[PDB]
């Protein structure tokens, strides 16, 4: 088990302990512009790992031949912005940058599944499943997961108990919704509320804290998990979809199941408006890439 | 089970996540000058912790209330340096707010443990148990475990395999030492490369990552294990010494057994050269103290 990470930043480097700290890993490693960056969270992995009786290989730097032979690869590398400075100027951005990691990944490390988190995650997922040659079931986004553990603590806060199933679905953005018709836990609460405060915690964390990292760490595990143990869970995750719920041509947040063989669309009934909201997202997504070229 | 925080830094909240991932706790405080950055931490903590389905209460703040409770607190507090600026600069100010936590810490958590992290850590560590009333076992500091953490490393690096135990001792710093006579490991190894690539490791990775994060959460956080759940481990920890090895009225990291009760120093014999070694480094310590009026 080889684990690679693109992108040793805030997100990519947590992500990597998290791992090391619950997965049986051999090989970790990560690629970065900053190499000596790379090389410094690749020192301090080594050290963290070594006060759990872990001893994998764990290389950093610069050059994506690190990547070859890697299981799964997790993609965190571009800008996250702010200071007024534009959405969309950084999607162009990170868009250039995508494309460009996806012919790396390829003439490096051909068989790996990709795991996309660089924002606009929906969006990157799909450029980088298009710029790779790759079959829609290697490459894949992180987020709905993100937000559904957001939506099962403000639930547990609201009373919820036993909290069996809670999932956010569609756009890892603004067009989210709550996939009411498969919540299953005892308490009343009220959905109105719930609804609200996920779609802006996001923001709440950043203004505070700077970033958002432990959050995404997590969630980046156990979609890593499900994967390098073949545990075939079902996880909302960002996929392009070819039909499905008659929507083509775009990634977004659906139930999938993980696995070996990377991920599928779990086929799940939902609701009749969850659809609409779920086609809606698809339609903002698709705008959002024809903006870009895509 | 509640873990106090003082200071959600770097190290304060990647410590607090560490335990979180791998601790049974019911409730998490963290403190700090800095408020909304304190909020904010706890904020992405419950996110990550809803994500392994554990669901404790993170409350954070700038009050020292949130500590009433804690059966053991992380003071990570303070300021790390470099910009050419002085070390003994930072010590004296890094004194005055060690000084001034542990006040707060008894007229609010009267009966928690307290595990010192700011640096200078021994310093920290005596400062710390002089300036609250308590008990040369309710005050200790993380240093050496990071320091044979680093150790374990380049150990396993040299060939070295089986490593049984492999500790640092002495001052967490410059005059540190490995404790040869207590080595159990199958492969011959080369002391002198070894000895040597550890001490100028700390800064070998702060100059290329910016700081120490992941290496030290995890020794906090074996520390943290040992005492939640009284484990009676064996760990390098900087402790006051009141005549143990001829030395006394300091503290230096010296064999200690963690457990319900804090610290209490684990009678090993050391070879004899290995007394000196820890007997200077006492010394330096000792210095380094009435430099600052203790
Ligand atoms: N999908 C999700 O749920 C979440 C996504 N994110 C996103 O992931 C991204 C990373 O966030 P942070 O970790 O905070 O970023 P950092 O903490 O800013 O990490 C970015 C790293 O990417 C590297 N990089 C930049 N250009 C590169 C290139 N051409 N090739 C290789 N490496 C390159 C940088 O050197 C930097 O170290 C952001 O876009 C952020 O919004 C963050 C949180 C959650
Ligand atoms: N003993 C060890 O092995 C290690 C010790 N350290 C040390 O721990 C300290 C923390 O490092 P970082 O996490 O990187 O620092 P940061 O990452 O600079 O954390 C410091 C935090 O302390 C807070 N703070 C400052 N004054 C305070 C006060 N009077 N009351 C409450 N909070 C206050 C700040 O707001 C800040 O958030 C440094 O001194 C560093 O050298 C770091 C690594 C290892
Ligand atoms: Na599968
Ligand atoms: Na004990």
């Amino acid at each position: 088990m080889k684990l690679g990470f693109v992108g040793a930043g805030r997100v990519g480097s947590t992500s990597a302990f998290t791992c090391l700290l619950n997965l049986d890993v051999d090989e970790i490693a990560l690629v970065d512009i900053a190499e000596d960056l790379a090389v410094g969270e690749a020192m301090d992995l080594a050290h963290a790992a070594a006060g759990i009786d872990k001893y994998p290989k764990i290389v950093g730097g610069a050059d994506y031949s690190l990547l070859k032979g890697s299981e799964i690869i997790v993609v965190t590398a571009g800008l996250a912005r702010k200071p007024g400075m534009t959405r969309l100027d950084l999607a162009h951005k990170n868009a250039g940058i995508i494309k460009d990691i996806a012919k790396k990944i390829v003439e490096n490390a051909p068989e790996s599944k990709i795991l996309v988190v660089t924002n606009p995650m929906d969006v990157m997922t799909y450029i980088m499943w298009k710029e790779s040659g790759k079959p829609r079931n290697e490459v894949f986004g992180m987020g709905n997961q993100l937000d559904s553990q957001r939506l099962k603590e403000r639930l547990y806060n609201a009373g919820a108990r036993n909290i069996r199933r809670a999932w956010i679905i569609g756009e890892h953005g603004d067009s989210m919704f709550v996939a009411k018709s498969l919540a299953d836990f005892d308490g009343e609460v009220d959905w109105e509320a719930v609804e609200n405060d996920v779609r802006f915690v996001a923001a709440e964390v950043i203004k505070r804290k700077g970033a958002t990292i432990f959050g995404p760490a997590v969630a980046i595990y156990r979609m890593v998990k499900a994967v390098v143990e073949d545990t075939g869970e079902i996880i909302p995750t960002s996929m392009i979809l070819q039909g499905e719920y008659g929507i083509e041509n775009v990634a977004v947040g659906v139930p999938a199941k993980l696995g070996k063989n990377g991920a599928e669309v779990a086929d799940i009934k939902l609701s009749d408006e969850e659809i609409e909201k779920l086609r809606n997202s698809a339609k903002i997504l698709r705008e959002r890439l024809e903006e870009l070229g895509y």
